[PDB]
């Protein structure tokens, strides 16, 4: 499965694909941590975007988020392959906001 | 089967693939044309690349091209799944240089 340990300012974000990421449904799961501790209670968004590039116009997917268990899952549906840009969005429970970029090939 | 029809200037090009483009060998037919005149004995160079991204360094190929009376035959093989950004180059009989661009999602 696809992983990888994000940077989003002073905040560690983990995150990991449930099977390996294909056009369609796909499942994320995300462990941020704060100097070790992990946030709970949070609001997260993870956002999956293709940018406008010769021949393609630019297109966006909004995961759904919900917390379980101490991890964020993110359901989302990835309409093509390529390479697809990942954002993380968090807001900490004390008003924190925190964000984080990567990119996956489909 | 992807298929694609760019503008360059006062020339189309037409670029399909043959069979379903996968990761590995691929063939790919231009058909570059002006006013409907297939565009004989021009030099067509085509480019793939795909740029510098998180956990994967950038790779260039350029693919080996063949004419048939107007007909350009490119074959590469392009090694992972991801958007591979597509550059045509062509350099008509009579001068005049042309160049599309257009991308292609693995
Ligand atoms: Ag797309
Ligand atoms: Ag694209
Ligand atoms: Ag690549
Ligand atoms: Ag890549």
């Amino acid at each position: 499965p696809w992983e990888q340990t994000l940077k989003a300012n002073d905040l560690e974000v983990k995150i990991k694909s449930v099977g390996n990421p294909i056009k369609g449904d796909n499942t994320f799961v995300l462990s941020p941590t704060l100097k070790g501790k992990a946030l709970e209670k949070a609001i997260v968004r993870v956002q999956f975007m293709m940018p406008e590039m010769p021949g393609m116009p630019a297109m966006k997917e909004m995961a759904q988020v919900s917390e379980k268990n101490g991890l964020y899952e993110a359901k989302t549906n990835l309409s093509m392959n390529g390479t697809w840009q990942v954002r993380v969005d968090i807001k900490s429970k004390e008003g924190e906001v925190y964000r984080a970029k990567t990119s996956l090939d489909l």
